[PDB]
């Protein structure tokens, strides 16, 4: 739970998932992106409400310096979000993290808990009318596995997921909003 941490959960840490290059194209481009560092920005103070510690997994520090934040390096040149969990079960210093990606505009607080509070090995991912396999809660005994795939080149989260087995939990009504990315014209 969040207003004391470590106490209802013994999940700690969170890795904030910022990706690569930006991949969003076109005449209106520049609008996501600005908007992009406000939501992540958010996305970030809302894990630090929850979290002990939270570390934001990136390809480039710098780009990120302005959230005042610890990075955690993806050293990949390929961006693939498999890729940026595999980043970060890397890094965990814990046997369960919690993954939450960066561009969740209307991120709130009590979504994660809920999550944490239906956690569940050895992955537990929020689920409303899409699978959200990046708001989470996944098991760093995943890694080998994570990487044997990435390794054999599938990069999808949904062949991983289905491969080790995971839980949904299915988000209350009032929260479903909460997992919502920004999009629109």
């Amino acid at each position: 739970f969040t207003w004391r941490k470590g106490s209802l959960s013994k999940v700690n840490t969170c890795y904030v998932l910022a990706g690569g290059k930006s991949k969003r194209f076109g005449e209106d481009k520049l609008l996501y992106e600005i908007k992009g560092k406000k939501v992540i920005e958010r996305v970030y103070e809302t894990a630090k409400s929850v979290f002990k510690e939270v570390y934001i997994v990136a390809k480039d520090r710098e780009k990120f310096s302005f959230l005042n934040a610890p990075v955690v390096l993806d050293e990949f040149e390929e961006s693939a979000s498999i890729i940026g969990l595999y980043t970060a079960l890397k890094h965990a210093k814990e046997e369960n993290v919690f993954v939450l990606s960066g561009d969740l505009p209307l991120m709130k607080k009590e979504t994660v808990l809920y999550v944490l509070e239906n956690f569940k090995e050895p992955v537990s991912v929020a689920k409303t009318e899409k699978l959200h396999t990046l708001v989470g809660v996944y098991s760093k005994k995943l890694l080998e596995k994570i990487e044997e795939r990435i390794k054999k080149g599938d990069y999808r989260i949904w062949a991983l997921l289905k491969d080790v087995g995971y839980n949904e939990v299915e988000i209350p009504e009032e929260l479903r909003y909460t997992l919502l990315n920004m999009n629109t014209k």
